[PDB]
């Protein structure tokens, strides 16, 4: 199944933050309405924050996370969780190798902000 694609409420600010846990240098692309809105890159095996940013979901609300290592797409896992019908997390893990820890880049999207 498709992973890393989320429908947000339209025209809403959201946070996106990425962590790295891999020997591979991670590139995280965040698309809003099928256009790149943010790109994080970094390398860490200790959960370093490789990027954090505030974006707007725009008129479509469509947000897609992509993860690659030197141009090679990682395999993604994702879900969305809502707490007390208000607080939203869109969660992404990614696997660039064979050990299947799926933490090689970890991406957290959260909304609402403010
Ligand atoms: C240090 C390792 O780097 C990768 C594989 C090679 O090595 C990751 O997929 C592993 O999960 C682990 O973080
Ligand atoms: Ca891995
Ligand atoms: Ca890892």
């Amino acid at each position: 199944a498709t992973q890393g694609v989320f429908t947000l409420p339209a025209n809403t600010r959201f946070g996106v933050t990425a962590f790295a846990n891999s020997s591979g240098t991670q590139t995280v692309n965040v698309l809003v309405n099928n256009e790149t809105a943010a790109t994080f890159s970094g390398q860490s095996t200790n959960n370093a924050v490789i990027g954090t940013q505030v974006l707007n979901s725009g008129s479509s609300g469509k947000v897609q996370v992509q993860v690659s290592v030197n141009g090679r797409p990682s395999d993604l896992v994702s879900a969305q969780v809502i707490l007390t019908n208000e607080l939203n997390f869109a969660l992404v893990g990614s696997e660039d190798g064979t050990d299947n820890d799926y933490n090689d880049a970890v991406v957290v999207i959260n909304w609402p902000l403010g």
